[PDB]
């Protein structure tokens, strides 16, 4: 139960679950919570998971360049990502560096009008009424390069493992 | 609509959902996500909501005094609390100050041994095998004094409001 194979298997399962978030609108990994260091303490919010790569150790989100979270990352790129997956009895906590890249205008062109329109409205969080900004370039990628995965497995008894770059081997820790 | 009436009702809805969270184990508000400032960037994790007071604008969690989250809060009391409630189409983000208080020893006396063990044994996060920690009085209250609530209502289209202590009146903001 404690073997290296089990640890490896548990990490593979975590990445499998991220993968399901990219494929299934109804899975909890569809909607991870991203924390940033904000202007007066930590801040967090839901995003849609767009892509995941176990090999590259990345998770990808899309966001509005004009939004506060992007300003937070510009000043401090250190982020954390969380999912609670109760049907699988798994909590996943990840530490990452968030990198900001331009969005794919081919994807932007495929977005529904409402989504397209929302990237070109007021700055998110601005008190209404407010002026819009028709800049399609607001469409932005957040590529989160994971450095740590802490996974709690709420079986009997609880088990918890932590995996850290660069080794990513995994160690059992006390819940 | 965008009336004062709708604004007031939306914050009432938030507090009713926190209420459900204390009472119903299967409700998403049972398990909100708490963000802290950690040792190297932001951190977050799931806790169990134990109590909520609309009148005092507080949320209460129980935790192990020896856990890292407590150490985080010792260095920086600013925290954020998040719940995604898909069935209500609500995301709630709350800014708070966390106070760490002793637990009620009469309640600790009344907990099952499975529950009591959440506050015994090794220091959470310690690599195994881990020595039991002998600190007295590890059963701890984490009281979050809320200062701002940012509510996103994922209607078609979305509406979003921000409410601020001590009056909690609200303003509409851009999603
Ligand atoms: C279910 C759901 C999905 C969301 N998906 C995204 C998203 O993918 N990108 C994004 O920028 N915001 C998304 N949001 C909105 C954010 O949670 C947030 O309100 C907004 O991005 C502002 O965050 P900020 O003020 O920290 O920048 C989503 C919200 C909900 C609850
Ligand atoms: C469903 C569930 C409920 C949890 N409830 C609590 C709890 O209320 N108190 C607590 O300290 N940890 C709770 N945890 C475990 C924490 O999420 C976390 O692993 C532990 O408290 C350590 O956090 P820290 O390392 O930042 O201190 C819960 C985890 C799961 C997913």
């Amino acid at each position: 139960g404690m073997s290296d194979t089990v640890l490896t298997g548990l990490l593979d399962t975590v990445w499998q679950q991220f993968g399901r978030g990219t494929k299934d609108r109804h899975h909890p990994a569809r909607h991870p919570t991203l924390a940033t260091i904000g202007t007066d303490g930590p801040d967090l919010r839901t995003l849609v998971l767009r892509a995941a790569s176990h090999a590259e150790a990345t998770l990808e989100f899309h966001t509005d360049a004009a939004s506060p979270k992007v300003a937070h990352i510009r000043r401090d790129a250190r982020v954390a990502i969380h999912i609670w997956i109760p049907k699988a009895s798994l909590q996943v906590r990840a530490k990452a560096i968030a990198k900001i890249l331009p969005g794919d205008p081919n994807l932007f062109a495929q977005l529904p009008e409402a989504a397209r329109m929302n990237y070109q409205g007021p700055v998110p969080g601005t008190p209404l009424p407010a002026e819009p900004d028709a800049t399609p370039n607001r469409f932005t990628r957040l590529i989160c390069h994971l450095s740590e995965i802490d996974v709690l497995h709420l079986t009997t008894p609880h088990q918890r493992a932590v995996y850290t770059a660069p080794d990513w081997r995994g160690i059992w820790v006390s819940p």
